[PDB]
């Protein structure tokens, strides 16, 4: 069976199939639709049928399909599951593996650059020490002084659950939130609850509003240990306004690598729970989201009054022009220390031409509209007039419960 | 079994159940989600007639009273001879009100209960249709202080005999295609106003003109008839603060009518049931204005403004598109016809979420149509969990007529 989608702004029709090679559920049901719910030890039984299906694509893709090598490998991965239960991946599986997850990812407007993502393989490190050393390095070399790279360090897979590796850290580079006695948040509010359990653990807090946290590391499944990361390594970025000259005023900077840790990554039914990787933003993450979400830095307000808009009426859509007077502020800025970005307008028409590439030399693309649509301006941008069709394949991110939940202590 | 949904700006949390009294199916499988895809005899009728009136008589609470047990006899005995029925005036307006409270991409419908229900089903010929109609437009504009109503022409009976309405909306600007190439007035309308000119109509061919309306009683060829102007408000676009504003000569009709749709209750189709509210603003500063393919005026006001075309991170779109919203909202204001902005709109609709959600144990809402077109996630309804699901009675798409019909 085949199925339709249609963008209603060009009548442009594509044709997927790659929908019937998804295996994992979606949530919805004939009678319900999900599509706005945030959120979605293994055993020798259910590997084998993991790991075929994951070599059977592997191999095609290099097309060896029913090769000799081909054979081999899957008689060899067999062996290796019975006797040991588990398996290793070779480097270029693992590469290939890591790739094929981000191009899987139906919620990433930045698929088009699936194919260069530069992949460190950290299988053999085995302490947190290690860790922080592999997370240097990605980081440096991610940042490359602001010509941003993709790269992802893969840390050794999961084995019986109770050894994993796992950055407590959402993000390796994040500013602290504090609460303070009255009531008031100090900083970043969405990561308060993190920043806690950093003091718990001895960090030393600054206390002030733009705070780069420490590194929380967890291998082999001990206890996790701080790490400051070396701030000559962590590149950020002033927020100005081309026009407005009191916006620096407001002291407000971000930093240039944004950085996700807290993913799993699932490769032929192995399971990578540290695999923290690297992109680089869109402009509206950063001044829609960050700085706007009345969660977080929530600084309309501020703003709107230094521009003295009409404050007294939202029909005014005084709310609606400081949104975009700080988005020009954090395009602008970027662009001016050399530090890549994308704007939103930019990144979903790349978004459609790798969409419509897909379709063609695939059979599909999974999409999540959700997520792919921009948090500002959605119309004006050629994806929300894409319909867009949402299924699971692997390999796969995954989200994980947070570590602090499910940790044993040993103090 | 009994589901959740959470604010993720507030962390409040509903339990929904009312999803588990859906119907109708969703399109989505739980291997394929189709979350975004724009559109997905004697013997079914008892079952739906059933169904309805069950839930009638629990809502005035007498569920399995003398009365109710009596009605569905009744119904049941008239299914049985005409193979259809008659609703009474007290199920019919119920029906309508529920039509709207079930229309999970409507994010207006904290009103659903003020709703005006004008019973049109005595009438015959497109001229009555015509008249009804113009009832319609004038209580429902009521001089800029704008009335929901809908209007309920005769149900289906063989499908040769339908009532239809082939506007889109009873208030919408012809389109015309050119010499030049593209098109004068709104490329949305570009067929029906073909439809219309290889009707009769002689088109004044200007930006904003209003279109004739096409009106099909019983089957028959349609006719045209043109609106009295007087009935149609239309309010002139300036800007509180850019002069040049009015120049651009923009203007839009304060009526959004849709009279496209079927209304379906207890099993009954009505195919011509035309529905009206009041404007929020982005559909006409956002949607009509600024989409690509509508009257697409993005670039002209930019200009206008002076800003920076040059490329695309100097956010010109974007600036461009607040102003021409601002200017919406100023203009139906100062003229004194009812609008609401997406910040009201959408605080209003959590507000609907949580009543619905402790009355009724549910409310079924479509996220991708309920987030507004612009500024998203300054919205409420942005970081709320929905859950989509197909309640009746309901108002569903239905095949363009001419595509249908024979001459
Ligand atoms: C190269 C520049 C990139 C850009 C501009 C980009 C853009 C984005 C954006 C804007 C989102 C939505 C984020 C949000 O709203 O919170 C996203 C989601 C995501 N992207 Fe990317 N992306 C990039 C690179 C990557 C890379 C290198 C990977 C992994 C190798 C990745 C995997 C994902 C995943 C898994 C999600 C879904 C996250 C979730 O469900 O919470 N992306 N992408
Ligand atoms: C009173 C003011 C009202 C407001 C502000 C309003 C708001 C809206 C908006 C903005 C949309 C999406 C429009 C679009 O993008 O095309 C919509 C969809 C809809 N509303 Fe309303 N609404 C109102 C009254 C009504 C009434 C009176 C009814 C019927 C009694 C109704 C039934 C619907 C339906 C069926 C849809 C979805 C149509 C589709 O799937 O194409 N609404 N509503
Ligand atoms: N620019 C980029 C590049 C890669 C990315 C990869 C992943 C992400 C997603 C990270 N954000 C998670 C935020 C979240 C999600 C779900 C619930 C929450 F409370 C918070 C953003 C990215 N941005
Ligand atoms: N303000 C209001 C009030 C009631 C409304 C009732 C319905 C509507 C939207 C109806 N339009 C259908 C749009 C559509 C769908 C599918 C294909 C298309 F080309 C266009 C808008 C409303 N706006
Ligand atoms: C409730 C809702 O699904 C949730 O707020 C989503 C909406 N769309 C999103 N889209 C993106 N890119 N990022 C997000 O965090 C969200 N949040
Ligand atoms: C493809 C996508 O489903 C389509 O553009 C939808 C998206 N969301 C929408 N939301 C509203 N309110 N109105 C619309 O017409 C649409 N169009
Ligand atoms: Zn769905």
């Amino acid at each position: 069976r085949f199925l339709k989608v249609k963008n209603w702004e060009t009548d442009v029709v594509l044709t997927d199939t790659l929908h019937l090679k998804s295996t994992l559920e979606t949530g919805c049901t004939e009678h319900i639709c999900m599509g706005s719910i945030m959120l979605p030890v293994r055993t020798k039984d259910q590997l084998f049928p993991l790991a075929k299906e994951f070599l059977d694509q592997y191999y095609s893709s290099i097309k060896r399909f029913g090769s000799k090598a081909h054979m081999d490998r899957l008689e060899e991965v067999n062996k290796e599951i019975e006797s040991t239960s588990t398996y290793q991946l070779k480097d270029t599986e693992l590469i290939y593996g890591a790739k094929h997850a981000w191009r899987n990812a139906s919620r990433c407007v930045g698929r088009i650059q699936w194919s260069k993502l530069q992949v460190f393989d950290a299988r053999d490190c085995t302490t947190a020490h290690g860790m922080f050393n592999y997370i240097c390095n990605h980081v440096k070399y991610a940042t490359n002084k602001g010509n941003l790279r993709s790269a992802i360090t893969i840390f050794p897979q999961r084995t019986d659950g109770k050894h994993d590796f796992r950055v407590w850290n959402s993000q390796l580079i994040r500013y602290a939130g504090y609460k303070q006695p009255d009531g008031s948040t100090l900083g970043d509010p969405a990561n308060v609850q993190f920043t806690e359990i950093c003091i718990q653990q001895g960090w030393k807090a600054p206390r002030g509003r733009f705070d780069v946290l420490p590194l929380l590391l967890q291998a082999n499944g001990n206890d996790p240990e701080l790490f400051q990361i070396p701030p000559e390594l962590v590149l950020e970025v002033p927020i100005r306004h081309p026009k407005f000259d009191w916006f620096k005023d407001l002291g407000l900077k971000w930093y240039g690598l944004p950085a996700v840790s807290n993913m799993l990554l699932e490769i032929g039914g192995l399971e990578f729970s540290a695999c923290p990787f690297s992109g680089w933003y869109m402009g509206t993450e950063i001044g829609v989201r960050d700085y706007c979400d009345n969660s977080r830095y929530n600084i309309l307000e501020e703003v709107a009054k230094k521009m003295d808009l009409d404050m007294r009426k939202t029909s005014s859509l005084w709310k609606d022009q400081a949104l975009v007077e700080i988005n020009i502020a954090v395009l602008y800025s970027f662009q001016s220390d050399k530090v890549t970005i994308v704007d939103h307008h930019s990144a979903t028409e790349s978004f459609i031409k790798h969409m419509e590439n897909e379709y063609r030399c695939r059979g599909g693309c999974p999409a999540d509209w959700v997520w792919i649509v921009p948090p500002m301006s959605g119309s004006i941008t050629p994806v929300f007039h894409q319909e867009m069709l949402n299924y699971r394949l692997t390999p796969s991110f995954e989200y994980q419960p947070d570590p602090w939940n499910t940790h044993v202590w040993k103090g």
